[PDB]
């Protein structure tokens, strides 16, 4: 099974996670609601996200912790279905709200003055309420608990992930075009857009794609090393405790908002 010594590792290094993705986005949460400089129509995509992020570390990082480190699955066929997809149902609707956080983020640039009118609270409603449906069409597509269809697990993958994330490197790369097209405030204006895009862009690709990856590289059937995949796992599931952070601190509002709540 394990080490014992190191069980306690694993366990002390999540649970901790679980800290930190229900610290980030709860004080999320508490912001937007709470601060009359987040009540805009576009700060909704980050409340949804976050209670996501919440349910994803404290619904399936605990089991997940099971299934890995005791190593068979204690339950049996009813949470472990659940779980298996409760899973696909937490992810991809994080991954999908953080597509819709970007191209929310990118007609109100290219389209700056005819969007605010088809920006009203309704839209972002309609919106979240739509992201979160195909959330959840995409898991249920009507000892061991490990994931066991070729042909629908790329699908799968490939709306999950794949699309996010082309539709949310071209959003940026066109939005971080458009911004340094302004520039032709003194060689920190543009070193700081270079920077809060890459960070932006690219914890999603680091976290989530080596996982997303590998999971269709298997599908394919190459080997990927049983290990060096549980890496891969985890990581996406910490990069829920980051998203609450990444949407958030590069934002002087909502860094006036948390100074407020932990002076
Ligand atoms: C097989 N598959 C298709 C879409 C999709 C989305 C998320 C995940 C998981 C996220 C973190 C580790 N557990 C699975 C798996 C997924």
């Amino acid at each position: 099974p394990y080490s014992l010594q190191v069980t306690l590792t694993l366990v002390c290094l999540a649970g901790l996670l679980m800290l930190l993705t229900v610290f980030g986005n709860v004080l999320v949460i508490i912001a937007v609601f709470t601060s009359r400089a987040l009540k805009a129509p576009q700060n909704l995509f980050l409340v949804s996200l976050a209670s996501a992020d919440i349910l994803v570390a404290t619904l399936v990082i605990p089991f997940s912790l099971a299934n890995e480190v005791m190593g068979y699955w204690y339950f049996g066929k009813a949470w472990c279905e659940i779980y298996l997809a409760l899973d696909v149902l937490f992810c991809t609707s994080s991954i999908v709200h953080l597509c819709a956080i970007s191209l929310d983020r990118y007609w109100s640039i290219t389209q700056a003055i005819e969007y605010n009118l088809k920006r009203t609270p309704r839209r972002i409603k309609a919106i979240i309420i739509t992201v979160w449906v195909i959330s959840a069409v995409i898991s249920f597509p009507p000892p061991r608990c490990e994931i066991n269809q070729k042909w629908y697990v790329i699908s799968s993958c490939i709306g999950s992930f794949f699309a996010p994330c082309l539709i949310m490197i071209l959003v940026y790369v066109r939005i971080y075009q458009i911004a340094k097209r302004r520039t032709r405030g003194r060689q920190n204006r543009e070193k700081r857009f270079t920077f809060v895009l890459a960070v932006v862009i690219g914890v999603f690709v680091v976290c989530w794609f080596p996982f997303f990856f590998t999971y269709t590289l298997t599908a394919v059937g190459c080997s990927v090393p049983r290990t060096l995949f549980k890496f891969f796992f985890w990581f996406g599931y910490c990069n829920s405790s980051l998203n609450p952070v990444i949407y958030t601190i590069f934002n002087h509002d909502f860094r006036r908002a948390f100074k407020k709540i932990l002076c």
